């Protein structure tokens, strides 16, 4: 098996949001075909971060979704050789991130390079004051164009106060080889900050992530 029942990765990531650069670097472990996964995260540049550390979990890991086999899985098909993708964000309130991610494997460990630019979020808004509380579970759309997986994602953070701070993602997902494409399908998540220290230099995530066909 080129992807193993359990798995680790690395991820690194570096970017600028409102002109703050920062770089984070993560060890993660999980079970692709169970869609399970966790990481530890470590602000290595830049911290403790200015930011919401919600802005940045959803760009620190595909491989660890669950597809039943009657939906071809074009990310655990891209191995050996990996993937690429492209993200936005556009947030209720005008602010933008962009992201880029390479995603290739060392033996039974991932490896994912994560860029990141965010700008324009408002120096009074919930990002740049801490007030978010993590996202809400989510269902992202996806479907296949000329080789490329799109998928689109209507996604909200959760508010102090009780409530929400909408951000739509687009992605494009690019696999390094020809793979299997598959039919219109949707990707059900939950994503949450199980534990952080109390300046966000040390961080802790979980995934479920689990395929199924559209309606």
């Amino acid at each position: 098996s080129v992807i193993a029942k359990q798995m680790t990765y690395k991820v690194y990531m570096s970017g600028t949001v409102n002109g703050h650069y920062f770089e984070v670097e993560g060890d993660g472990k999980g079970k692709p075909y169970e869609g399970e996964q966790t990481v530890k995260l470590t602000v290595t540049k830049g911290g403790p971060l200015p930011f919401a550390w919600d802005i940045l979990s959803p760009q620190l890991s595909i491989p660890f979704t669950k597809y039943p086999e009657d939906i071809p899985d074009y990310f655990k098909q891209s191995f050996p050789e990996g993937y690429t993708w492209e993200r936005s964000m556009n947030f209720e309130d005008g602010a933008v991130c962009t992201v880029s991610n390479d995603s290739s494997i060392q033996g039974n460990c991932f490896i994912y390079n994560v860029k990141i630019s965010g700008e324009n979020f408002p120096p009074n808004g919930p990002v740049m004051q801490k007030k978010t509380q993590g996202w809400e579970p989510s269902t992202e759309r996806l479907f296949a164009r000329d080789g490329m997986l799109i998928g689109n994602d209507y996604m909200a953070l959760k508010l102090e106060g009780g409530g929400h701070y909408l951000c739509e993602f687009k992605s494009t997902y690019k696999a390094k080889k020809p793979v299997r494409m598959p039919g219109r399908h949707e990707i059900d998540r939950k994503l949450d900050v199980t534990s952080h220290n109390r300046d966000y230099t040390s961080v802790e995530q979980c995934e479920i992530a689990i395929a199924r066909h559209s309606l």
